[PDB]
């Protein structure tokens, strides 16, 4: 509808709950050193405004731009110079250009202490007696510490945070219950900043023509039934939508999302039949949704892509008149008939299928040339097919707590120079892809590895490129992003490398570790194990095992025994020497 006052238009949108947490999301990202109290007041300012817009549109600045109303909102904070210095600075613009400025002093790592998670009981307590300043300090904490991440996105994941506590507050071991989920959630929180970013990296590292062939790949997965003109026009949206929000205004994207959900939800006849509970969702939700929809069933009756790609005479001839729309159609084709690829598989066969043609289309002879291209394509399936089957074997052999300590040993061995932290976080994550993917039949295990495992290469690619310590890990992570995993699993063990110096201190336990969690618990040996490796990196796997069996019975051994701190000391060094003279 027309409105006089878009404040009020959004407000009435998006209703008066997701509006507040929307504006305290928004407050928190801007104005990031900013205490809660101030925040929430400035939250129930602007909250009130919009009701007296809602009741009255002729009302003093209801008329004003909701960028102009949020501006005005910032610049009337007191202490902006003092606290944000140059940011001060944009209130002494006209709004087209100050919205633009307060969008750029942002700060991406702002100096704030890392949020330490309380006590379950306390946590639970505070859940209870004040439920709506508990779920919003805390959604001020996440914002002020991620001032890019979504903010829709961010409100859809406090709202499973909400979820999580109603739940297993009422639990009969709340901290069994709820601890899991906690660390389930930050994970997707983690990894859903993860893409965001690496949408926005790949779109400026790349361009179009790579971001829209990613898209392509995609859409003709999600959406097989549609007609490659409605693919192409929904990629062209998709890409244009992502450049806007990659610029990181909220309302434009916002926008952006919305207009393409209309658009998608309008046209459900021509795109999928798994649309109609998508599209009957709220604003924000509607979006959302679409973006996880599960893949339609393929049309029935598919031609075999040799027709058009391979047999037909004109197949240069149809590719010289347009090069990306042929290449397009090849990837849509491909695609379509192909849910169980990965994306980036697709990628390879449609560059294989380019640069084919870019060479066949100039011998004498192209339709001989380009006649077996498909038997190039063989090896590119077969390689993601055969590792999955070979890690997912493994970790039916193992489970996940081994199958990770498997991982450890394999790639310490190959980048030993990577910090201990980060080689248990990363081996501990692609344990968990194995977990999550391997659970799935075959026609799902490569889409499911090629998400989960894009999130953590990625985590690994922005952790090592802050502080660099192999060429190798740069070499893949800056490589084209088709070619990231490839270069990854290429890796070999580095046998170059000399042993880190032994510290004892390193190699001492204590009493604690019996009482910690199975989750914390694992983690402290995991660490051991990295710099066991570390220290001992021609060790053989089976020589680790010993050690590893040995340790383990000196841990359970320590953690009956009576006085437990002098049995860790006294058996500790026991274990260390019997180790040292093992691995020699
Ligand atoms: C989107 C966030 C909304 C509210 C989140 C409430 C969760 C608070 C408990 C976790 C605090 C420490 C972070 C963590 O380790 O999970
Ligand atoms: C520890 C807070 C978890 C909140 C999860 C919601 C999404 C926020 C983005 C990523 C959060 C964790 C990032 C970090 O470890 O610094
Ligand atoms: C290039 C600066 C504007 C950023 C646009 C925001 C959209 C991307 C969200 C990424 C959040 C993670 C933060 C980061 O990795 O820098
Ligand atoms: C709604 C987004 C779908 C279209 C994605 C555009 C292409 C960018 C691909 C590069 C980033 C890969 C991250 C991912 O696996 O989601
Ligand atoms: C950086 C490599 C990205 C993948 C390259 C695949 C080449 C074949 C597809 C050509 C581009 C199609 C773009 C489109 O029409 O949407
Ligand atoms: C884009 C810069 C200003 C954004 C903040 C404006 C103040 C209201 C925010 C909440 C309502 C809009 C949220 C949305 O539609 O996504
Ligand atoms: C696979 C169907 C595509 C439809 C999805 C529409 C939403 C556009 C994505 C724009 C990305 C903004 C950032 C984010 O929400 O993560
Ligand atoms: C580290 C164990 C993860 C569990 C599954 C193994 C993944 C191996 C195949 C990777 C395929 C990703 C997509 C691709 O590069 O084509
Ligand atoms: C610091 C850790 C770097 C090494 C870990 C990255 C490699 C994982 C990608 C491939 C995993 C499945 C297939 C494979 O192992 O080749
Ligand atoms: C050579 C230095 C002394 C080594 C001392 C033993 C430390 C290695 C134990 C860590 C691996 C155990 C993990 C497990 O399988 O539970
Ligand atoms: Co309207
Ligand atoms: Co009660
Ligand atoms: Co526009
Ligand atoms: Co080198």
């Amino acid at each position: 509808d027309a409105h006089k006052s878009e404040v009020a238009h959004r407000f009435k949108d998006l209703g008066e709950e997701n509006f507040k947490a929307l504006v305290l999301i928004a407050f928190a990202q801007y104005l990031q050193q900013c205490p809660f109290e101030d925040h929430v007041k400035l939250v129930n300012e602007v909250t009130e405004f919009a009701k007296t817009c809602v009741a009255d549109e002729s009302a003093e600045n209801c008329d004003k731009s909701l960028h102009t109303l949020f501006g005005d909102k910032l610049c009337t904070v007191a202490t902006l110079r003092e606290t944000y210095g140059e940011m001060a600075d944009c209130c002494a613009k006209q709004e087209p250009e100050r919205n633009e400025c307060f969008l750029q002093h942002k700060d991406d790592n702002p100096n704030l202490p890392r949020l330490v998670r309380p006590e379950v009981d306390v946590m639970c307590t505070a859940f209870h007696d004040n439920e709506e300043t508990f779920l919003k300090k805390y959604l001020y904490e996440i914002a002020r510490r991620h001032p890019y991440f979504y903010a829709p996105e961010l409100l859809f994941f406090a709202k499973r945070y909400k979820a999580a506590f109603t739940e297993c507050c009422q639990a009969a071991d709340k901290a069994a219950c709820l601890l899991p989920k906690l660390d389930e959630l930050r994970d997707e929180g983690k990894a859903s900043s993860a893409k965001q970013r690496l949408k926005c990296a790949s779109l400026q590292k790349f361009g179009e023509r790579a971001f829209k062939a990613w898209a392509v790949a995609r859409l003709s997965q999600r959406f097989p039934k549609a007609e490659f003109a409605e693919v192409s026009k929904l990629v062209t949206d998709l890409t244009k939508v992502h450049t806007e929000c990659c610029h990181g205004d909220l309302l434009e994207c916002a926008d952006d999302r919305a207009d393409l959900a209309k658009y998608i939800c309008e046209n459900q006849d021509s795109i999928s039949s798994k649309l109609k509970e998508c599209c009957e969702k709220p604003l924000l939700e509607k979006s959302h949704c679409i973006a996880e929809v599960e893949n339609d069933e393929m049309p029935a009756d598919l031609p075999s892509l040799a027709a058009d790609f391979v047999e037909s005479k004109d197949v240069c001839k149809n590719y010289a008149e347009a090069k990306d729309v042929f290449l397009g159609m090849f990837l849509y084709e491909y695609a379509r008939r192909h849910p169980d690829y990965s994306v980036v598989l697709l990628l390879r066969l449609a560059k294989t299928y380019e640069t084919t043609l870019e060479k066949c289309c100039a011998a004498a002879d192209p339709h001989e040339c380009y006649a077996k291209v498909f038997d190039e394509f063989k090896p590119l399936v077969e390689e993601p097919q055969n590792l999955i089957k070979q890690n997912c074997e493994l970790f039916e052999q193992l489970g996940e707590y081994k199958f990770q300590n498997a991982l450890l040993v394999r790639y310490t061995k190959k980048v030993p120079q990577v910090s201990t932290p980060t080689l248990v976080e990363v081996s501990r994550n692609l344990g968990k892809v194995g977990s999550k993917c391997c659970k799935h039949p075959e026609a799902k295990r490569m889409p499911c590895a090629e998400d989960y495992l894009s999130v953590v290469l990625n985590q690994l690619c922005v952790l090592h490129e802050k502080t660099p310590v192999s060429d190798r890990v740069t070499k893949c992570c800056t490589e084209s992003l088709v070619n990231r995993r490839p270069c990854f699993s290429a890796l070999e063990v580095d046998e170059t490398y000399v042993p880190k110096e032994f510290n004892a201190e390193t190699f001492t336990f204590h009493a604690d570790i019996c009482t910690l969690s199975e989750k914390e618990r694992q983690i402290k040996k995991q660490t051991a194990l990295v710099e066991l490796v570390k220290h001992k990196p021609k060790a053989t796997k089976e020589q680790l095992k010993a050690v590893m069996d040995d340790f383990a019975a000196f841990v359970e051994k320590c953690c009956k025994a009576d006085d437990k701190e002098t049995c860790f000391a006294e058996e500790g060094k026991k274990l260390v020497a019997a180790s040292q003279a093992a691995l020699g």
